RNA sequence: UAAAGAUGAGACGCGUUUUAGAGCUAGAAAUAGCAAGUUAAAAUAAGGCUAGUCCGUUAUCAACUUGAAAAAGUGGCACCGAGUCGGUGCUU
DNA sequence: CTAATCGCCAGCGTCTCATCTTTATGCGCCTA
DNA sequence: TAGGCGCATCTGGCGATTAG
């Protein structure tokens, strides 16, 4: 048949050959279908398939989580409104209506332009009293008097929208800033309780607090400098545990059980405090100090006369910026003229022009402003502020990101406690408002769907809508967490219907250690062949050794077993090594927590113990572990539960319950574990037992073992090439008669990657035969091959290639993969070389660009300012493009050809027209079901439905003199022709590019140097070839003469310095989008084909995925 | 073995757009001189219904047939030749 | 006057949690 | 003998411009 096929899968291109008759490229005759009277097309069987790269789901997941966050925030505001409505409907009119209707202009607005009150005098009075919301915040904290419901609503709404980073567990007191002056008190309390009175430096407390804050990695040296005398505990990390937190875990001075390794500020810190206090101070004020340092890091209030230090700090920022601005305004206008307009009265330049109503930022403003005040007198008073980057500060910036929800929590609680006397309506909802602050959906629950979504898994205990106040009542948290863990854990491959066991469970880990110890054998001095341990001595080992010491087999069970066999020592062991692998760590952990070993060794309650390990391996949070352990609280409450809940396990296994102890053999009545315990004189392991001869374990395995195989990870770009290659082979088998190919060769898209499993799909499809001994034979081979062979063959036999000329190189790589792969097989190098030279020279290579309907975002994301243009598209249907707009430049999906009548001019007499029209992504579905209505609504009339042709991206057109174009946009054309550059220029041009690098160490340097020196006329001949090809198919005469002028002048550096730049003229000639390029000093701008009108009267081509079957439509006949 | 990604789940801080923050003085304006600037509301793919505190940017893509559809179909041969596929003979 | 040319512009940084797969090691083994 | 299994160790859009 000589149907040896080949392939070269890639990220953006898949190549293919079809046969290797005489290990040569074949040629074959095909006919076409369509209006053209041609049928004698004799093609090659070589081709390449180019396509866009496959994108990952990371960006899509990011936008999905973003819109989920947005709608949850809107629902939080809606809950806020639901609480406030019953009194705001009586205190105000259309309040939330006018807050929702703030986008619209005064013509579209229905109530009032002013969003807060609805009056102008009250608005300006409110703004002059409070220039910033934080002034109102401080007023509602320190007022001690009743205020307006609208203002307190704005305060709570501000905190609910802008909430906090949610990273600190526990609580922080808002008034814990005077305790920052009690750091000396804390250290002196530690001194008086200690028995050496350690010394300290007074007045350095705040200085050392900011010094250690700046010295994040030099905190050791900072603590050594701040604490004199004894500093071993400070260098160990005790003082950093007091101030910053116990980031390390090393022991400083012990004194609390084994070591002081408890968490500083977390959910487990309170539980770990009981264990530290059991072996018992300084921690009580150390926690307050840890609050104080983080408070003073971000909230700088020197004297505590307020309970709202965030608002106090923002007021200080406002006052500093105002005072220093009115200093600079009076200084610059009196010292430096001719700049005042540029800094103060500009908008489109950096400085204070762009810092307020322009697009400039803080860094650009600082960089602009430094030379301005670097040269005047009375300076450096602001350069010192500039060096600390707190010059002319604004409040709402990036720096207020570390703001704690604990501070907003206690701050809102402070306002509610202050104001609850005056308003009894919202006193009763204080706890649920506080919940609305603190409500988060846990990460193990997921979206609150009903199974229609492909992402949610949560199980509802009760059927009701989910609110923050009924979350624990409606949602069953334990089953939801179990499903969350189980939906992403793999199944066991032997039987895919059951879940696998945890890595550190009793039965599982016991089977691992039993599988090792059954393989552990003993050798005799009499009989040379060692016999397996077996007997009841397998039982005797584990209870006497493994149930007593953690990791008994670390060069230690050896001497322990030698003492056991001290009279049996004529018989010696033949174990794997001195240190074994498995252990009874879970056994000994729960042993050291438990006080009863009888039931544990009784090996009967392992059903209970499996659930015991299951909860600790599955779940994380202490309370939600606790509720599941409450079933055994009838006996495990007092002396177990205090220590067992602190233990947690991490790790999942690969075997399952049903396989390991469910399936037993009827001839013996014993399961696999009992087979390992009492297998007889011959002990078979897991692999030997499951696939043993005359064993019924294989029949039950095959009973349950009998497009979805593509999910093999390896990025979501490679899978596109895999499926395209499968489709290409599937469609090629149809073309080449109906016979099955000889063999398949596939390329790299390490050998352990997705390619090995990708070959198996080709096996499963091609070697499809009867299971009984017909699929046992392999009619066809599928081969994957290492790239070093084809690269060395490339360097050996002079088939070089630069990637910048043409896309024929993809198909030639696929061809060379097939040739060398088949060449290794036929003899178990040849006469091929002249034939392969001929093959790579050939001008007809079936290059197709995969026509694809575009999907993705509708348009650009930036919201542009309003303008009098039709390019802008309304952001929402409610709004208007020219009024607000901002969304322009949409991405089209595909084009269509249409012929119809249309009216134009003042005559209103109708003319006929034939057009190409592009459809956008946003309107595609509207086109599909309403084409006849959609094009008539868009402007045509009396349209003929049967003449409409759909045209995706990269639709191919053919014009006069063999000129082809591809259509990417609606009306922008891309180059469709390829430069069939002969091999004489390529062989020269590679060696010219390699004039000084990799020209051949074994005296191959000199010959290749003189070859390109003596063939320098090839430079001129390539310029003529590019020129002739460009005048015929490219039509780039202006850029061509520009290039010719640059080529003629740049000849003083004529050896290979042309050649690297000559590679850049091929950027003009390649297929696809035109690209700008540089040629020596001159830079050549791209020329863009807008004239889509010429393809209306051209010939349209439809091509198969391999390109061998074509369909041509003559658009002149349709006109 | 640490990194490395690849998947889902829960949260922050900016940015943009429109709107609200009464501009004054002398001049026909031409404009000129002058105060002033730090904040807030709404939206954050149009939208879809199953009306969920859910879904909407990943992956799927030649025409001509029969299928409402999953799909199943669909168009001879060999030598001699190369400028983006031609010549000739067998052949039915 | 309506169609080619030229220059410019494209939404962003941090946290927390889980699973699985890979650069590279064996031990006990097995099927084709 | 290869292949598997269990456990660990940038390129289309758009406004301003020129111009055939």
């Amino acid at each position: 048949k000589k149907y040896s096929i080949g392939l070269d899968i890639g990220t953006n291109s898949v190549g293919w050959a079809v046969i290797t008759d005489e290990y040569k490229v074949p040629s074959k005759k095909f006919k076409v279908l369509g209006n053209t009277d041609r049928h004698s097309i004799k093609k090659n069987l070589i081709g390449a398939l180019l396509f866009d790269s496959g994108e990952t789901a990371e960006a899509t997941r990011l936008k999905r989580t973003a819109r989920r966050r947005y709608t949850r925030r809107k629902n939080r505001i809606c809950y806020l409104q639901e609480i406030f409505s019953n009194e705001m409907a009586k205190v105000d009119d259309s309040f939330f209506h006018r807050l929702e209707e703030s986008f619209l202009v005064e013509e579209d607005k229905k109530h009032e332009r002013h969003p807060i009150f609805g009056n102008i005098v009250d608005e300006v009075a409110y703004h002059e009293k409070y220039p910033t919301i934080y002034h109102l915040r401080k007023k509602l904290v320190d007022s001690t008097d009743k205020a307006d419901l609208r203002l307190i609503y704005l305060a709570l709404a501000h905190m609910i929208k802008f909430r906090g980073h949610f990273l600190i567990e526990g609580d922080l007191n808002p008034d814990n800033s005077d305790v920052d002056k009690l750091f000396i008190q804390l250290v002196q309390t530690y001194n008086q309780l200690f028995e050496e009175n350690p010394i300290n430096a007074s007045g350095v407390d705040a200085k050392a607090i900011l010094s250690a804050r700046l010295s994040k990695s030099r905190r050791l040296e900072n603590l050594i400098a701040q604490l004199p005398g004894e500093k071993k505990n400070g260098l160990f990390g005790n003082l950093i545990a007091l101030s910053l937190g116990l980031t390390p875990n090393f022991k400083s001075n012990f004194d609390l059980a084994e070591d002081a390794k408890l968490q500083l500020s977390k959910d487990t810190y309170d539980d770990d405090l009981d264990n530290l206090l059991a072996q018992i101070d300084l921690f009580l004020a150390a926690k307050n100090l840890s609050d104080a340092i983080l408070l003073s890091d971000i909230l700088r209030v020197n004297t505590e006369i307020t309970k709202a230090p965030l608002s106090a700090s923002m007021i200080k920022r406002y006052d500093e910026h105002h005072q220093d601005l009115t200093l600079l305004k009076a200084l610059v206008r009196q010292q430096l003229p001719e700049k005042y307009k540029e800094i103060f009265f500009d908008q489109s330049k950096n400085g204070y022009a762009g810092y307020i109503d322009g697009g400039a930022s803080q860094e650009e403003f600082y960089k602009f402003i430094k030379p301005i005040l670097e040269k005047m007198d009375g300076t450096e008073e602001l350069l010192v502020k500039l060096n600390r980057e707190d010059l002319l500060r604004k409040q709402r910036t990036f720096d207020n990101g570390s703001i704690p929800h604990q501070i907003h929590l206690g701050e809102l609680h402070a306002i509610l406690r202050r104001q609850e006397d005056f308003y009894p309506f919202l006193k009763d909802n204080r706890e649920k408002i506080e919940k609305i602050l603190t409500f988060r959906i846990p990460y193990y629950v997921g979206p609150l769907a009903r199974g229609n979504s492909r992402f949610a898994w949560m199980t509802r205990k009760s059927e009701e809508t989910i609110t923050p106040w009924n979350f624990e009542e409606v949602v069953d948290k334990g089953a939801s967490a179990q499903s969350f863990i189980e939906r992403m854990t793999n199944f066991d491959k032997n039987l895919p219907n059951e879940k696998v066991l945890p890595k550190h469970s009793l039965l599982y880990e016991y089977f691992t250690v039993y599988n090792e110890l059954t393989k552990v054998k003993y050798v005799t001095e009499g009989m040379r062949k060692p016999a397996f341990l077996s007997g009841e001595q397998k039982k005797a080992i584990v209870d006497l050794l493994f149930k007593t010491n953690r990791k008994v087999t670390v060069k230690q069970l050896k001497e322990d077993y030698f003492k056991k066999i001290e009279c049996f020592d004529s018989v010696e062991i033949s174990g794997v090594e001195d240190r074994f692998n498995a252990s009874l760590g879970t056994y000994h952990d729960l042993l050291k927590i438990i006080k009863d070993k009888d039931f544990l060794d009784n090996e009967e309650n392992e059903d209970i113990l499996e659930d015991i390990v299951l909860t600790l391996t599955l779940f994380e949070d202490r309370e939600m572990i606790e509720e599941r352990l409450k079933t055994y609280a009838h006996l495990f409450d007092d002396k177990v539960m205090k220590q067992l809940k602190r233990r947690r396990y991490t790790g999942w296994g690969r075997l399952s319950r049903k396989l390991i102890n469910g399936i037993r053999d009827k001839q013996s009545g014993k399961t696999i574990l009992d087979f390992l315990k009492s297998d007889g004189f011959a002990n078979r392991n897991f692999m030997q037992l499951i696939h043993d001869d005359s064993l019924t374990f294989k029949e039950d395995i095959q009973k349950a073992q009998v497009e979805h195989i593509a999910n093999l990870a390896g990025s979501p770009a490679i899978k596109k090439g895999i499926l395209q290659t499968v489709k290409v082979v599937d469609e090629l088998v149809k073309v080449m008669g109906r016979h099955k190919p000889e063999n398949i060769v596939i390329e790299m898209a390490e050998t352990r990657q997705i390619t090995k499993h990708v070959a198996q799909i080709l096996d499963s499809r091609m070697n499809t035969k009867y299971d009984e001994n017909d699929k046992l034979i392999r009619e066809v081979k599928v081969i994957t091959l290492k790239s070093k062979l084809v690269s060395d063959f490339r360097k050996d036999f002079q088939f070089y290639k630069v990637r910048e000329i043409n896309n024929y190189h993809h198909a030639h790589d696929a061809y060379l993969n097939a040739v060398v792969g088949t060449a290794l097989i036929k003899k178990y190098k040849g006469r091929d070389f002249a034939t392969v030279r001929k093959v790579l020279s050939m001008p007809q290579v079936n290059i197709v660009k995969k026509t694809e309907v575009q999907t993705g975002g509708f348009s650009k994301e930036s919201i542009l300012p309003k303008r009098n243009s039709d390019k802008l598209i309304a952001r929402k249907k409610d709004w208007d493009p020219k009024k607000y707009g901002g969304f322009d430049s949409p991405t089209v999906a595909y084009s269509v050809l249409v012929v119809a009548k249309v009216e134009k001019g003042k005559s209103k007499k109708l003319k006929s027209v034939k057009e190409l029209l592009g459809i956008t992504i946003m309107e595609r579905s509207s086109f599909e079901k309403n084409p006849i209505d959609f094009l008539e609504a868009k402007g045509y009339k009396e349209v003929k439905k049967d003449l409409i042709i759909k045209l995706p991206k990269y639709s191919l057109f053919e014009l006069e003199n063999g000129r082809k174009r591809m259509l990417a946009s609606a009306g922008e054309l891309q180059k469709g022709n390829e430069l069939a550059l002969p091999s004489k220029y390529v062989n020269f041009l590679y060696l010219a590019s390699h004039y000084e690098k990799l020209k051949g160490s074994p005296e191959d340097n000199e010959q290749k140097q003189l070859f390109v020196e003596q063939h320098k006329h090839y430079l001129d001949e390539i310029i003529e070839q590019i020129s002739e090809f460009s005048k015929r198919v490219i039509l780039a005469d202006a850029n061509l003469d520009k290039v010719l002028s640059a080529y003629n002048k740049h000849r003083d550096k004529p050896i290979r310095e042309q050649a690297e730049n000559i590679i850049h003229l091929f950027t003009l000639t390649n297929l696809g989008a035109p690209a700008a390029f540089k040629y020596f000093d001159t830079t050549i701008d791209r020329k863009r084909y807008t004239s889509t009108k010429e393809v209306l009267d051209a010939t349209l081509i439809h091509q198969s995925i391999t390109g061998l079957y074509e369909t041509r439509i003559d658009l002149s006949q349709l006109g």
